[PDB]
C-alpha cells in the first residue's frame, strides 16, 4: 500500500475497516470488479453516514486518484470526509 495512504488508514479501527469494506462491496460485482465509479463514490460514502458535496467529490478524485475508485482510495476519501463533520 502507498505510504501516505497509511496516514489515513491508520486512523480507522478494525471494526470501521470491516464495515466500510462491506459497504464498498455492495457497489461492485465482486467476482469481476475492484472499483466503483465516481457517482457511486458519493453513494457509498452516504451509506456510511457521510455527506460529501459534488465539488468535494471531484476534488477528492483529483487529489487521491492514483473516473474510478478502488477500495484503498475509498478508505482515504472516507477518512478525509469523516474529518469535515461539524
Ligand atoms: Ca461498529
Amino acid at each position: 500500500m502507498d505510504d501516505i495512504y497509511k496516514a489515513a488508514v491508520e486512523q480507522l479501527t478494525e471494526e470501521q475497516k470491516n464495515e466500510f469494506k462491506a459497504a464498498f462491496d455492495i457497489f461492485v460485482q465482486g467476482a469481476e470488479d475492484g472499483c466503483i465509479s465516481t457517482k457511486e463514490l458519493g453513494k457509498v460514502m452516504r451509506m456510511l453516514g457521510q455527506n460529501p458535496t459534488p465539488e468535494e467529490l471531484q476534488e477528492m478524485i483529483d487529489e487521491v486518484d492514483e473516473g474510478t475508485v478502488d477500495f484503498d482510495e475509498f478508505l482515504v476519501m472516507m477518512v478525509r470526509c469523516m474529518k469535515d463533520d461539524s
